[PDB]
């Protein structure tokens, strides 16, 4: 009794830390309530910086911990995207000023911009950059991205 499918884009600064563990950690999510063929799931980056490079190895530490598998290779965020996905979901405040600042440069912009943090029940609404922290922040951007994906799926239709 079929649920529409939907399409989600989880954006980040390098598209290396935090929007690839919310990307993988969203597809376990669908994939553990059997509706990951009603979402189209991907990540991207605000800036060219990585472009082809697999997700921070201590991201994928980090999902592995939990287990969790990414075959994701980073790449940037384009004018189509804006105009192809639902949502774009993305982690702090400068990442929605430069998404915002694009999509003024496109003709067509189906997707709602929002910050991936203002679906967290626990109301913690930016998932800061860990890139030169510990594995420790790294935990703590996969628990947030496990609040905030939850709660994104049960809202989003």
């Amino acid at each position: 009794a079929e649920q529409a499918t939907k399409s989600v884009l989880f954006v980040c600064l390098g598209n290396i830390c935090r929007s690839p563990i919310a990307e993988a950690v969203f597809r376990k999510l669908v994939t553990d309530q059997n509706i990951s063929e009603n979402w189209v799931i991907d990540s991207g980056a605000v800036s060219d910086w990585n472009v082809g490079r697999s997700p921070d190895p201590r991201a994928v530490s980090c999902l592995r911990n939990h287990g969790i598998h990414t075959a994701h290779k980073a790449r940037q965020i384009t004018k189509e995207d804006f105009a192809t996905f639902d949502y774009i979901l993305c982690m702090d405040e400068s990442n929605l000023r430069d998404l915002n600042r694009k999509s003024n440069q496109v003709k067509t912009c189906k997707a709602k911009i929002e910050l991936l943090g203002s679906y967290d029940p626990q109301k913690q609404l930016i998932i800061e950059d860990p890139y030169y922290g510990n594995d420790s922040d790294f935990e703590t951007v996969y628990q947030q991205c496990v609040r905030c994906c939850r709660a994104f799926l049960e809202k989003a239709h």
